[PDB]
């Protein structure tokens, strides 16, 4: 259970991430492709993409990284009463695109490199303390959720 001051934190640097949610979304897939490309053979739509130059040129690449940000700062918002918002994301990602607990640590790394990286000003050592801490529960509510719903995960 993360602290009011740790959720500060991860929505401090999150403010920041929304003034282009875009250009975030797109450096944390290239990020997530390029160090675990095995991750990249989930995806019928992008699997194609060969170099970081296609992936950057791609729109529906783009458009999926704002929804996947979206959700995910929804979740964040929400302090760990996320409880509606994991419903229908760890349905779809167990039981139709089947993405292991390995995979969302992967992009949890991801995530974390790229906020290191772009905001030095708000991602130090504690805020990226309560990030981290915010995605482990986001994976442990989830890894839950996937052991409800038959899928090892
Ligand atoms: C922070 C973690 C993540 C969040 C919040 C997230 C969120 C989403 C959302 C909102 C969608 C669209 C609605 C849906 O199908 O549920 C989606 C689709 C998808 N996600 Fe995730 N996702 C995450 C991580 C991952 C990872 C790590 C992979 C793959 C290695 C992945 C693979 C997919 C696939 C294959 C789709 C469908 C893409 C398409 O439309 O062609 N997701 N995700
Ligand atoms: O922080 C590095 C460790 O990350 C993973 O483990 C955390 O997240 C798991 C959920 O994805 C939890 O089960 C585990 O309890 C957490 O510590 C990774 O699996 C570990 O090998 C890493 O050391």
């Amino acid at each position: 259970v993360l602290s009011e001051g740790e959720w500060q934190l991860v929505l401090h640097v999150w403010a920041k991430v929304e003034a282009d949610v875009a250009g975030h979304g797109q450096d944390i897939w290239i990020r997530l492709f390029k160090s675990h490309p095995e991750t990249l053979e989930k995806f019928d739509r992008f699997k194609h993409l060969k170099t970081e130059a296609e992936m950057k040129a791609s729109e529906d690449l783009k458009k999926h990284g704002v929804t996947v940000l979206t959700a995910l700062g929804a979740i964040l918002k929400k302090k760990g009463h996320h409880e509606a918002e994991l419903k229908p994301l760890a349905q779809s990602h167990a039981t139709k695109h089947k993405i292991p607990i390995k995979y969302l640590e992967f992009i949890s790394e991801a995530i974390i490199h790229v906020l290191h990286s772009r905001h030095p000003g708000n991602f130090g050592a504690d805020a990226q303390g309560a990030m981290n801490k915010a995605l482990e529960l986001f994976r442990k509510d989830i890894a839950a959720k996937y052991k409800e719903l038959g899928y090892q995960g």
